[PDB]
């Protein structure tokens, strides 16, 4: 009954040591450790993903190649890498963690241990079958995915990344079978550049993605009211089976996307209202690259994922002199404008609501 947390010293290690902002991974697990959150979940060590795993989303051309850059060249540029997925010594290994610690979350579930399985390492949502992507080697999310399709007959995929999860959308954009929804910045020249609310999917997939385009600025509320409007919708109109959430923190203020302006208090609201539902659910992190607000966000979700009020104050612990200036969880909005114009958020839920009219289960 207690969810599992996909937690080892050495995966850890693994996520930190090729991540883009060193030690966040400890900086979380030891910031939930400090409020005692691990003893009220059940700790389970992820096993590392096979190649065949791997392979049900991706091709075995560019796991080869990820595999032979890795080991200590002309075709990596075809396959993605170089710039900001750089071929350095030991990715494979490293993507292959992070794949396995969300197939392993998604084996929890499929095998009723538990109701809500976490891997806040996780939701690398950009990879795509043939390519690395926006930071991502693999893409761990869809994987989960087609690991909770041995049970589940519907899969909702909601991501509430600051950006769109395009390589998740794009992996399903021709099946019923899931359904991905994204509330992301969009904007010209702001990655990934998909997404806009016309984006439905195609073919037999068509109006099985949802996507919300927002702007600069939005705070809890506004966002909040947006996010539960879309999921009531799609909960009536899909019924899906498992959910699969992708909690990025880059949309937390002060993060230096600088871009939403949300605190973890508004998304957890969401997180709750989706975790009402009582179904089985995977949970991701993502972006976030303010280290101590990442670390504040994922921990207050924890803690609302296990229906616990944590202390205002940071624990005392190893990272502590990281919290500065203030040393509390709690993370004040910054004070620039909301750039979402009411009436445009309006119109982008009746497009949404009418879209979701054609979804018939
Ligand atoms: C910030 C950035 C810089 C470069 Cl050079 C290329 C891509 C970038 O953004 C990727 C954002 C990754 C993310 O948080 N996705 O959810
Ligand atoms: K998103
Ligand atoms: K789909
Ligand atoms: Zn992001």
């Amino acid at each position: 009954l207690v969810p599992v947390y996909i937690y080892s010293p050495e995966y850890v290690s693994m996520c930190d040591s090729l991540a883009k902002i060193p030690k966040r991974a400890e900086m979380v697990h030891s910031l939930i450790e400090a409020y005692a959150l691990h003893k009220q979940m059940r700790i389970v060590k992820p096993k590392v993903a096979s190649m065949e795993e791997m392979a049900t989303f991706h091709t075995d051309a560019y796991l080869q190649h990820l595999q032979k850059v890795s080991q200590e060249h002309p075709d990596s540029i075809e396959y993605g890498l170089g710039y900001d997925c750089p071929a350095t010594e030991g990715i494979f290994d490293y993507a292959a963690a992070i794949g396995g610690a969300t197939i392993t979350a998604a084996q929890c579930l499929i095998d009723g241990m538990c109701k809500v399985a976490i891997n806040w390492s996780g939701g690398w949502h950009h990879a795509k079958k043939d390519e690395a992507s926006g930071f991502c080697y693999l893409n761990d999310a869809v994987l989960g995915i087609l690991r909770l399709r041995r049970k589940f007959e519907r899969i909702l995929y909601v991501d509430l990344d600051l950006h769109h999860g395009d390589g998740v959308e794009d992996a399903f954009s021709f099946t019923s079978k899931v359904m991905t929804v994204s509330l992301h910045k969009f904007s010209p020249g702001f990655f990934p550049g998909t997404g806009d609310v016309s984006d439905v999917g195609l073919g037999k997939g068509r109006y099985y993605s949802v996507n919300v385009p927002i702007q600069d600025g939005i705070q809890d509320e506004k966002y909040y009211q947006i996010c539960e409007s879309v999921l009531k919708e799609v909960y009536q109109a899909f019924n899906p089976k498992a959910v699969v959430l992708q909690l990025g923190a880059d949309t937390i203020a002060g993060d230096p996307m600088c871009s939403f302006n949300m605190t973890p208090v508004g998304i957890g609201k969401c997180l709750k209202y989706i975790l009402q539902w009582q179904l089985a659910t995977l949970i991701l992190g993502g972006g976030g690259y303010n280290l101590a607000n990442t670390a504040r966000c994922w921990t207050y979700l924890t803690g609302v994922i296990l229906g616990k009020t944590l202390s205002s104050e940071i624990p005392d612990h190893e990272f502590f002199t990281a919290y500065g200036p203030d040393y509390v969880l709690e993370i004040t909005p910054s004070c620039r404008p909301d750039r979402n114009e009411p009436h445009r958020i309006q119109q982008i839920l009746n497009y949404i609501k009418g879209n979701l009219k054609h979804v018939v289960i």
